């Protein structure tokens, strides 16, 4: 089992780069960095991640076609890629309509987007000229001067939905799922699977990745306290079928909507539950942790991302976790 | 008289933080590094410049509205002005049409798309949640997290056009105008100035700045050798009234022109001759550039960016201009 680690650049750079080496002295292989236009910059803070770091993999996660021209995203990259000797992955996803509303952006057809602009970015970052007439993304006669290291950039593709998650399966090197849950990838493995099917892929090919809430602290109690202010958010915001799945009480999850909507923060999170923090993150002591990694692997994970809040203190959650959970694992 | 310095990030980063702190260490106040798809990304060659000096300006020179979202312009612009400690400067102009041709992006009213873009990032910069409802730019409760140190981040304008230049003087800190001439200055300062005068501003807010073509030697006449590449591409991109104002060559523009858009630069360098490297470039010896920076100065520049090629080594030539031109300004 591969681990990830997942930070929103809402601090000061240094502080990330501090907790990002942390990580890395630590064994986690993957650094994952948030793309919100109200946060610090993700390629300027990648930019000094990858100057203070060896050898994790580094890139957002996850951008998306709209913010910034796919052309723009594919020399970003590159440019990671030359800093860095190699170790860039591009996280990218569809975003959200909240933001694209507030910047102005129309939401053109999310699925297919997404598709063109991989195609795209890999036809740049491949030394291609490129004239490319899609149904949406149209390119004509662009070429990088820029080159990356890697022959070809993983790309990991953000895929919460079946069309998302079988077209994940069709092109992508990884899948970043948010969810924590075996249940959550028993049912949505099957529909990676059958794109990989479809385009005559193996699923060694892909690593499935669970973008999680974990929270490690030897003291049980205290993980989970601190997992429930990302579980509240992540409940509040699962779709249907999720909250079906896990049997989640409506009139709870209702009852942080609105306490959320306001900013009641405190009102909010007097309403996760046991059933909600079980089905929403990853927490506990090292052993209990390390347990239900495990069974995620059996669903068909092969890379876990400890994010937010990663534990009660992230310091000595990475600590803790770079010395009795990955080496378990 | 304050210099600024201009790059292309065409190169390895750490070459190009070599050359700025080279330039910091010779007494240049501005840093200003191209915004193109196709070369190393701007705000992460930015970054590595940051960490590798102290006091010089830097920024964008220049970033236009369209590649990202003005608020990703504004949130990078943002953690610049943090890393730097309040060193950030905001170079913004219209893009060009080759270049969004490319990119499958439309180029709408570029004059107005400018105006509320700077408007737009100055607020989100400000601290403000923005509902911004424009012509062109469209706004919905966007907010940022990230802070600048400065209270207010400069913007300098790129303006070649009458309705640009009148612009700038209405909203611009400074204004970035391609060339390199007196005569260019004295028609262009005088609509800088309508604009100023029509928004009760002082000339004295406005930071008039000549990018300029700059190639300095020891030796004259490999000086101008060196500027002949550069002039060549200015030259065949000249408006006609530019090419009317200098009494050049049609034919040889022309020739210029046939040969740059088959890639035969030796026919193209050529052509090129007295009266356009008089017109486009600041050339000779410490002693022949000094002379003709004052005389840029007369019309009311305030500024002089030693752009490409600096000089026959760029590494030779910044110490040169640090040693006998910058201290005679």
């Amino acid at each position: 089992m591969k681990f990830g680690i997942e930070f929103v650049p809402n601090e000061p750079i240094q502080k990330l780069c501090y907790y990002v080496k942390l990580a890395e002295d630590n064994g986690f292989e993957y650094c994952w960095i948030t793309d919100h236009y109200n946060n610090r910059n993700v390629y300027m803070a990648l930019t000094a991640i990858a100057m203070n770091t060896n050898k994790i993999k580094l890139g957002p996660g996850v951008t998306n076609p709209y913010v910034r021209s796919p052309a723009i995203t594919a020399s970003a990259i590159a440019t990671l890629d030359e800093l860095s000797g190699g170790r860039a992955v591009l996280g990218i996803g569809p975003g959200d309509k909240a933001t694209f509303d507030a910047l102005g952006i129309e939401w053109v057809k999310p699925v297919t987007t997404l598709k063109e602009s991989i195609e795209v970015i890999r036809k740049l970052l491949a030394g291609e000229r490129v004239s490319y007439e899609g149904k949406v993304v149209k390119i004509a006669g662009a070429a990088l001067a820029v080159k990356p290291i890697q022959k070809a950039v993983p790309v990991y593709m953000g895929a919460q939905g079946p069309k998302m998650l079988e077209t994940a399966g069709m092109i992508a090197d990884g899948v970043l799922i948010n969810a924590s849950n075996p249940k959550d990838f028993e049912a949505a493995i099957p529909l990676i699977k059958k794109g990989a099917e479809a385009a005559g892929r193996s699923m060694d090919e892909i690593d499935v990745a669970a973008y999680a809430c974990m929270s490690v602290d030897k003291n049980a109690d205290k993980a989970k306290q601190a997992a429930v202010p990302v579980v509240a958010f992540i409940a509040a915001g699962s779709p249907p079928v999720v909250l079906e799945r896990h049997g989640i009480d409506m009139e709870k999850v209702e009852a942080i909507r609105n306490a959320l909507k306001s900013g009641n923060f405190p009102e909010a999170f007097k309403n996760v539950d046991d059933t909600m923090l079980e089905a929403f993150s990853i927490y506990g002591t090292p052993e209990d942790v390390v347990e239900k990694c495990k069974k995620l692997a059996e669903m068909g994970v092969t890379q876990i991302v400890a994010g937010s809040p990663i534990g009660p203190n992230k310091e000595t959650a990475i600590k803790l976790i770079g010395k009795k959970v990955i080496p378990a694992l």
